[PDB]
């Protein structure tokens, strides 16, 4: 335990200043540049396109929006509080602030393209009722909540959250911009991929000062384990067909950007997937 | 608990149409006085600083070290128990931007005490009275919050008094530096930040009012007192706040003068009638 700085009872600087860790402190900084609101998104000419949709392309993206409106305490409680380094708790409050931004925009995007009260509802029967839901709530369980849960263990998943759950979803939503649909979507998906970017690489950066990293193997688990889930959920739930998109190439981005993720944790790749999306 | 604020009945999935207009107000309100320390520009303040006094500079470094030490715990209360416990989403986010905001005051205040305090003068002796009013504060901070005993009700009030109230004197003594034009940035930071401060006093009033069970007015009396108590200690024998030129009887009557101000707020009765002897403390950006 106090044989880690990140932990280290002995970090919480007297009050702050002069930086200690300016690594972290930039991301913060960072992080606080890119600092946005909901408001800030322009919806106003979505509807027309929103319209010009077919059936099984709407039904896919109503879909992908409610499931990210399902997901939003990993940031609220355990890293902000365990870690007592104050740059890294800076970034961690700030983390918490724009998760909170994410969630508004989701529901304003739900709520504009999805006029009819109950159809929302008859939206999310189906969704907190699915297995992409489950299986990753069950897979924060074992890697964690569990008891045996190392904190670099913590900080892998908290990376893989961050990295590898979604990181499809927003590919589709990419693949919608290179048809260019619905503007305001796509506009809020990349202010929102950003910001999941820069928190994969916060993680990455808080394994990095770690002394007692957990093995590759057990890394390699929770990342493909993760795969696995991101990759069912894109190829047989909620098949990105539905929108035009290869199946396959979808189960191979994924690959790659877990690879990315395992070489940016300084292992090695174990999927050897090339890119398959030129955007 | 039998509490809209604490029952998991708060939101599922989409947040609008909104149920709570009246956290959601504060939300944006909050959203919309959005600052970054990088935007107090103290670079008039250091020759400022040479021509104060003894006195006047071993208040205002102190006040700062407390500040400073304070401020950054202020958030292990919100981030564990209010951002958490509180289920209306509203709330949640109320609390989350609340988090932010606190951090962006222990900036200033370091970036303060580095540029008045120029070398470990600070670091070594400055923070030995990490004093009892450090002490007192975590004894009332820890009967009142971390303590099981207490229920959610006292809490909200141990919250609102630890913003609205336990840091009104040295809000104050630092607009009587602006009286006497001293301090520009020291001054304008202060003037930003009780802003916040005072948005974060309404909004847990506004939490309080939510409740269904707030505890007896008997209690919620006894911690705001219990609060006064520590503060008229503070800036009334430890640092009298006479070494910046201040009347101390009537320190201690505003700090009585904003307690009342925050009881009538918890919806209550007035305890010690005090008025306001500050004229100085009707200002802009409040
Ligand atoms: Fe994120
Ligand atoms: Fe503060
Ligand atoms: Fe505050």
């Amino acid at each position: 335990s106090n044989e880690e700085p990140l932990l280290r009872k002995s970090s919480r600087r007297f009050v702050i200043f002069p930086i200690q860790y300016p690594d972290i402190w930039k991301m913060y900084k960072q992080a606080q540049a890119s600092f946005w609101t909901a408001e800030e998104v322009d919806l106003s000419k979505d509807l027309p396109h929103w319209n010009k949709l077919k059936a099984d392309e709407k039904y896919f993206i109503s879909h992908i929006l409610a499931f990210f409106a399902a997901s939003d305490e990993n940031l609220v409680e355990r890293f902000s509080q365990e870690v007592q380094v104050p740059e890294a708790r800076c970034f961690y409050g700030f983390q918490i602030l724009i998760e909170n931004v994410h969630s508004e925009m989701y529901s304003l995007l739900i709520d504009t393209y999805i006029r009819d009260p109950k159809k929302r509802e008859f939206l999310f029967n189906a969704i907190e009722t699915m297995p992409y839901v489950k299986k990753k709530a069950d897979w924060a369980l074992r890697w964690i909540a569990d008891r045996k849960s190392t904190f670099g263990e913590r900080v892998v998943a908290f990376a893989a959250v961050e990295g590898v759950f979604f990181s499809g979803s927003f590919a589709a939503i990419f693949w919608l911009k290179k048809r260019g649909l619905m503007p305001g979507l796509t506009f809020s998906n990349e202010l929102i991929s950003r910001d999941e970017g820069l928190h994969c690489d916060f993680a990455c950066l808080m394994f990095q000062y770690l002394v007692n990293k957990p093995s590759e193997e057990r890394v390699r688990e929770i990342i493909v384990d993760a795969v696995k889930i991101e990759q069912e959920f894109l190829t047989e739930a909620l098949p990105v067909g539905l929108i035009g998109m290869n199946c396959i190439l979808m189960k191979q981005y994924i690959e790659f950007v877990a690879d990315r993720l395992l070489v940016e944790l300084g292992f090695s790749k174990v999927f050897q997937a090339e890119n398959p999306f030129d955007f």
